[PDB]
């Protein structure tokens, strides 16, 4: 191992349902409110406190672990891009990685951003569902060179509005997500993730080197696949099994959540959130 890296005190997370803890939940009942056309409630009702799973996402324990504040910007469905999984979104915010980077710096109105800041980033499973549950056109290898793109493009974005610090997630082991798993989808889930997985840190180091970042990578399927090979270790029994159903409608959730992987057919529990969290925080002294 290297040394540590330097402690840290504040969080700008970005992302999707894999970091939200609240921003789906509060901007869907604002857009039910106006009426807006399509709009529905996220992430529902089976779900804790407006997060996309039954406690905190991975950042919340990474910003408990740090002893950071954090001001989460990531919004269930997001993209890569401008926009939204759900496409309803889109006439009223432009809720994507690049849309919430949009917002961040609008928020900022010409004040410099905290170059203390971590900006945490993970986002791009909802590339892969919409392309797949909308019969997208790209092939999958163009699909992922487009989301290496994005993720580049808001790094380079944040950086030179004055952001020094970052923390990337990889892409999630979306072959073994549930709903994957039902579409018969798994090859191409493991092509899509090894695409991403194979060329976003070689352009993330480049892009660390020419601005002077300090940019860690956090790869999520070697965590993943640690813990599915030797699940007994993490008290973890059900590793495939959602632990509360929803599709095609909801049922009783299971008895013991912290011994399950996943909560519904997208998201894991609050159990591999607390792991993720505290994997990504191994990185930093607190
Ligand atoms: C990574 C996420 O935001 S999971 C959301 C999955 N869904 C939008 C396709 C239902």
């Amino acid at each position: 191992t290297s040394p540590l890296l330097a402690p840290v005190r504040q969080i700008h997370a970005f992302g999707d349902s894999y970091s939200d803890n609240g921003e789906s939940q509060r901007l869907t009942r604002e857009m039910l409110a106006k009426g807006i056309a399509g709009a529905q409630a996220l992430p529902g009702e089976v779900y804790w406190q407006g997060r996309w799973s039954n406690g905190p996402t991975a950042v919340e324990v990474l910003a408990r672990q740090l002893g950071a504040q954090l001001a989460d910007h990531a919004v269930g469905g997001a993209k890569s891009g401008a926009d939204n999984y759900y496409g309803w979104m889109s006439a009223y915010r432009h809720t994507g990685l690049a849309g919430q980077v949009d917002a961040y710096l609008a928020t900022l109105d010409g004040k410099p951003v905290d170059g203390q800041a971590l900006h945490f980033i993970f986002v791009s499973a909802n590339d892969f569902f919409e392309h797949e549950d909308f019969a997208g056109e790209q092939p999958l290898e163009q699909l992922a060179g487009s989301s290496v793109a994005n993720i580049r493009a808001a790094v380079q974005r944040l950086g030179e509005a004055g952001a020094r610090r970052f923390l990337v997630v990889s892409s999630t082991d979306l072959s073994v997500v549930p709903a994957v798993v039902a579409g018969n989808r798994v090859e191409r889930a493991q092509r899509y993730l090894q695409a991403v997985n194979a060329s976003l840190p070689i352009q993330l180091a480049a892009l660390r080197k020419t601005r002077g970042l300090e940019l860690s990578w956090f790869d999520h399927l070697t965590f993943s696949r640690h813990l599915r090979r030797n699940p007994a270790r993490y008290g973890l029994v059900e590793l495939d099994a959602p632990c509360q159903p929803t599709q095609p409608s909801v049922r009783p959730a299971c008895a013991n959540p912290d011994q399950y992987y996943f909560w519904d057919e997208w998201n894991p529990t609050r159990r591999v959130h607390q792991l993720a969290g505290e994997a990504m925080a191994a990185r930093y002294a607190r």
